[PDB]
DNA sequence: TTTTTTTT
């Protein structure tokens, strides 16, 4: 008897998996008999367990293959073939949406009889995130929409406040929401491209805390960031394809994403400000300090960064009807479940803990 | 029984693929029936549904096949083969006369039954365009010739302007109409070297807001770019053949494509001065941005950057004659669909508004 | 007859064998008779002895083989598959507790019959090490829970001191006991990133002798270091995932791990100040110098370089619930051991023989 | 049945096609049924229309085959193959004399009953020609016997002097009639290294308008080119052989070609000054603008830039005896049919109209 | 029936073919009937007519191989693998011995039945070269005796002497007869590093004029040379080995080849002088530039830095004892030419000419 | 083996 290739692929399709050697680590796992399987047993990882038994018989037949990472290869080719094929025919707000699917799915985990998480802690973060800014779900919104139209020379949010005012913090969690790559451009103009290399097909990008120069008068450490932004402003205005690199591959064409840039307080060249649709200035708050210092369980399970808060922030705060069609089913479910779980008085009791500077929890 | 590469191969033909991850992609599709292929009911891609009929069969032993991206492989090489091919042989009429055909193809779908397109405001885009330089439709009859006569040393046309001037805006649309390339050259000297190599075979190119000097009295930070173009005085005569590079390929050797640059106003030293046939200066005008900041949909759906609308353009000016002949009849015909769809009165009255400055639509 | 590639992958996987050279040559010894192996007599690699005669059979033919490192290759492949397969799914806990049972193998064998060892002068390292600070057990327990939780800046401990105060030592025996990396921060701004790489997959980190400026006042030589940290924020923070890189590779995102600093009596910037949890001051005492000169069995087998003796000062101090519930067991069968053969006058005795800065046996 | 390798391969010589892609491209054409082949009627390419009967029944079997592109690479190599063994066993007048044969044969067609330009033209470009320097057939039968010799050291001739003086024009139309290179040296010379690989092989190269320094006093901008110049003079004078380089491939050692350099009027290190037999520069002669102006089919085709038009020259004006042995037949036959369609009276009649400079073809 | 693997890598090994692209060219033409082979009947090239006939049928079927270039690498592998066995095992002498072999092998090309250049104007050109200073020829054998045996210390003679003086044209003849290359000095010193790297493997070395810093004071420009090689002890004294190193490679260990300094008059410390056995000086001679300024056909046909013109110069003077012991044969079978063809009159003649300074060939 | 890294 013989191998099924097909198989082996299905597998890598359905955990989605597009590394040859975790895809090759994995499927070995399923040589021994899943009857006694301690993996399956103490169901530990869901992309074993749900699929040991299916595939145990092909797994033993693989185990004495000899021709082991080539089947492996055009497994993982095929997942990458499938991401090709999206990327070139999907809406940016399908996109979204299988994003979000993925997103409420690993809630389903998190919060399920085997999940782990306190969704009361979860929803504290909402508390805290929502103390961050003025209106920040309504921020939020206006943040997707943006990405979503992807509108030339209208596509990039400047962030720019103290040192500690949360602006990384925030930028963490718009990334994990949409999926995207963060970017270092304080370096040297040869690496930069390689650097703006793995922009290659992500829908967000983050500018992690540009530096300008002559920021000293603020006690700012001066750099490159700002003024070897300035030259590629062609990629931020995302008017044209443009070419882009990895080491040992041949280029690739293709608009620039959008994104977020971060920064303490520099100034700016307004050829550059010009680029920027919309600012929004971060600051230092003590009731924020003080509360958080009493609630570092938050920290502690990172909540406060995490995509999960802010899908929770909007699900609580945002009509059904904003959310694209297919996943408003789901999301009138999480609706109910967070109802029933928190009433508004505790959610209210939670952002007045926010405000005094007790810890969230009373 | 086996798998007809043949089959294989003449998909990529009929869909002009050039990547093997994006053909292996969309032929595994096929695999499923076609019988109650959501993709085929729902009538999205045309390269789908087309094919999956046809191509059903031979997908499904595909599908088992161990050798699935050497098949690709050569698919994707009879494409390029054939671009190889087309490139030596063609006149460039011929060329352009092919990419006319293509748009049309993509115009007939668009405004087709399955309809996704406006064409009322595809044709408010060419208004605007229209109004965005005096004779403009002259202006695109006039570039057309200069690229497909190619006269050596004759062969570049610049653009100045401030920002916002519209300069990127007209270059988009004309790349798209013709099919070149974006080439950064404000970059350090030695990657140059693999950047260039994109222009193989390309019928166009377009430099982007080439970084010159002088213009720091006016706040733009100078760069490379002026001092990398003026190194590369050949390329723009396309005298003669040069080498161009890439990765892990051997070089190829020919004439560097005409076309265009982006320039806001560094200083130029004459030798380069020398080179441009033209140059067009562009204003910004209040009035254009009071009309785009009520029709936002221009923008939203990019049409004032494409091709398409700027084929519109023509067909709406030119006459019959200019065209060849080849494709006369589909003009022709494209010219009784737009005076059925409007009145001079109705693009009387858009063009009015645009002048306005007022929402080009009432 | 057949190769059985098989049991070559069950050796790589056994002897846990990273290197495809190292694989070979080991697998090519066994085709000489077992019954007769000198290596075997004499006993002196456990990774031979205890296998060649089981893998004897299949080596015979493996010898008369054409596609020996063909054969190997996969071998490797199945191992190095299998660490990531474990780096992505463990707890850290898991982690630490596989590192354990690594290093008791390793004791069993030191101090076996066949073990060159002697357990009492790795005693007398014990004595050393717990004179070297105050409390010493309770701070090693302390930094293991520490990097065990990992938690949000809550990571890094700072190590403070004169030349030959220890702290290096300290250093490599934490690193050795939980395995990681050293890195040198002190070079110039734009190498530190491939020497961040090689942080990549790392459990710990250890940043060397990280030079101040100004300290040359007190004869300190200045150097960058402290300024390149106090720039690498998140790093040390921990809150968010960062992106490394190495030579000829793509870069890799993850969460930088925690680590140790360690540095002469600089002055440390407040913004630096923050960043660590604990602070450990090194004086250098007379006595340990005097004892190290009587005791230098201590330093020629490098007895208190290793994370072997901070092991067994475990064992000797720390509770069997304080372990990890699996390895309880063998931890109970080492503490009997030790139990046996040193009476606890035994082991104060070396003690106060430190603490006199005499030699430690008598 | 099967593909025979050998008929692809005399395709491959016949042609002398020398790129895989192209080769593969052409040969997939033949797969039609030729008795209907549209481009068989149409006479419309001769490296079709003289096969496609000849090859069809071994194209339909090539179409079918699964090894399509190593068929392809054998053939290739057999192409490059013969032109290294001729590359060391001809005499460069053999290489000539080849050289020459090929240029008859296309213009045995050009002007044959294809026809598809007309001798009245080219002669008129001869015209202008033989206008641009004086005794300008003389000055070209000393630089072809001059590099038939290739005498070291007296090995290259200079172009130095003003922009658009036509020094790249008379370049081009040598390098096209030798059959050399153009290759660049503005260049790093990390880069240059393997650049100058290209050489391997050739009759003949050409250096372009190369950065020199002091021009900057003139705005031309000092640079890499001259320092690369003046640092390879063994490769100007001839010296000795040298290595050579290319991609996934074999280098080569070999002395490397005579040539040209030119530039606009940097100064030049008398070190390199010495190494050439010619030390010539070009300066406009302003009538010949306004003919050109008024002629400018002869720019369009391309005309004067052409080697065709040097070998129409070289025909007109040099005895047969000049000519090497064999193609003097050949030349006596070309010599009647310029007589058999042109008087003195009418060449002399372009000439004045060039020399006024005026519309040529009155 | 099938190809010999065999009889092609015995042409290989006959024709001592280096490159795959040759070897395969040049087996390629045998396919035709050799009965009738016209390049047999011109008897143009020997490495054709001797082996065609034996290699015939062996080459019809080479024809019809689908592997051939597999066939080719493995043949020309073999030659690789002679030459780099006999790298490894022979003596210097031996070494020698063969080179001297080779190029009285290129003797009998220069004067066979071709006689492709006179024999007698090689005559003029060895006339010119032994007027050129006291004794060449003992020179000559002093020198390369001294090369043979790289005794250490005994292994660097000084070319002092002012420009033109002709020690430049010299010394790169001999290389010719040897191998080897010249080098820089005048330089600071991370040049000097890589510089100094260049000269692995070489039989012999050469040195550029050092520029010597110190003796600008004789009113001449410098480099660093002079403190750099009075630094240099140990690579003159060639009593150890020392490393060697270049751009992007590993150091290298070898003793340092001997060779030949030159300079103008410049200033030497004492401990540089030490480092030499012989100091020379060159100089300019009216009689000799107003010989080869009458004479240049002696350089025309590169006679008077060929090593040819060395090795005739050494058949005439020296006894054959003087040469290596079997190659004496060949010594005496061009003494019987030379000493035939040539009158000492003659010979006088010529000297006496360029005693004359005029026209070596009256 | 190119490439990336080194080199700069
Ligand atoms: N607005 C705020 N007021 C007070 N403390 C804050 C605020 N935002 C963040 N913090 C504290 O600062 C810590 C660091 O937050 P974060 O890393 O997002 O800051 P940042 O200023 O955006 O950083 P960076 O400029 O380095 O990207 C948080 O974990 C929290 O303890
Ligand atoms: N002539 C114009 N008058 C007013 N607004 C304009 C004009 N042209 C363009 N715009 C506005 O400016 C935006 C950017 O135009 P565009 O990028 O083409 O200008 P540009 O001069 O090429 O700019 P840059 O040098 O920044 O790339 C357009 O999307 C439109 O909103
Ligand atoms: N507390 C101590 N008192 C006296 N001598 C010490 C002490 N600790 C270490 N030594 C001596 O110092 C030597 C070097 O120890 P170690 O490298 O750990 O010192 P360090 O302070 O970390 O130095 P560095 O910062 O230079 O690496 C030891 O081998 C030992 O001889
Ligand atoms: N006698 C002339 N009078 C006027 N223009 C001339 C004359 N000869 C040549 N030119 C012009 O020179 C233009 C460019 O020619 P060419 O590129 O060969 O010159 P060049 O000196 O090599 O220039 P560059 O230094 O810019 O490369 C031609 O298009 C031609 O019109
Ligand atoms: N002694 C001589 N007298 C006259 N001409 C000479 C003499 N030697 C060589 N020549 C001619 O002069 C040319 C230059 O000689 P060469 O470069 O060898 O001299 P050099 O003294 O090494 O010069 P430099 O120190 O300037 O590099 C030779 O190639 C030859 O043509």
């Amino acid at each position: 008897k013989q191998v099924s290739w097909k198989l082996v692929t299905e597998y890598a399709m359905e955990t989605k998996c597009d590394d040859v050697l975790l895809l090759l680590g994995m499927y070995l796992e399923f040589q021994y008999s899943f009857e006694m399987c301690l993996k399956c047993i103490k169901k530990e990882q869901p992309s074993h367990y749900k699929y040991h038994e299916k595939h145990y018989a092909n797994a033993a037949i693989f185990a004495d293959s000899k021709n082991q990472k080539t089947i492996c290869q055009q497994a993982v080719d095929t997942v990458l073939a499938k991401k090709r094929v999206d990327s070139l025919q999907l809406t940016r707000e399908q996109m979204l949406t299988n994003r979000f699917n993925d997103l409420l799915d690993r809630m389903d985990i998190m919060f399920g009889s085997t999940g782990s998480a306190d969704i009361e802690e979860w929803m504290a973060g909402v508390a805290w995130l929502h103390c961050l800014l003025p209106k920040m779900d309504s921020v939020v919104y206006d943040f997707l929409k943006c990405m979503v139209y992807n509108i030339p020379k209208k596509r990039y949010w400047l962030f720019k406040g103290p040192i500690d005012s949360g602006k990384t913090t925030l930028a963490a969690a718009l990334l994990e929401l949409c999926g995207g790559k963060a970017l270092n451009v304080n370096l040297p103009l040869d690496r930069l491209n390689f650097e703006l290399g793995v922009a290659i097909d992500q829908f967000l990008v983050v500018f992690e805390d540009v530096k300008g120069t002559g920021g000293e008068s603020r006690d700012l450490p001066s750099g490159q960031g700002i003024n070897n932004l300035d030259n590629l402003r062609d990629y931020l205005d995302g008017s044209v394809k443009v070419n882009l690199e990895k080491k040992h591959l041949n280029k690739r064409t293709q608009i620039f994403p959008p994104g977020i840039v971060t920064m303490n307080e520099y100034s700016v060249p307004k050829t550059l400000q010009a680029r920027f649709v919309k600012q929004i200035d971060f600051r230092p708050k003590d009731y924020l300090k003080h509360c958080l210092e009493r609630s570092e369980f938050l920290l502690e399970k990172r909540i406060i960064q995490s995509g999960i808060a802010l899908l929770l922030m909007l699900i609580w705060y945002r009509p059904v009807a904003e959310f694209a069609q297919s996943i408003q089913s789901r999301i009138v479910e999480w609706k109910e479940r967070l109802d029933k779980e928190f009433s508004l008085s505790v959610y209210q009791k939670m952002k007045f803990n926010v405000a005094m500077g007790i810890g969230v929890l009373d």
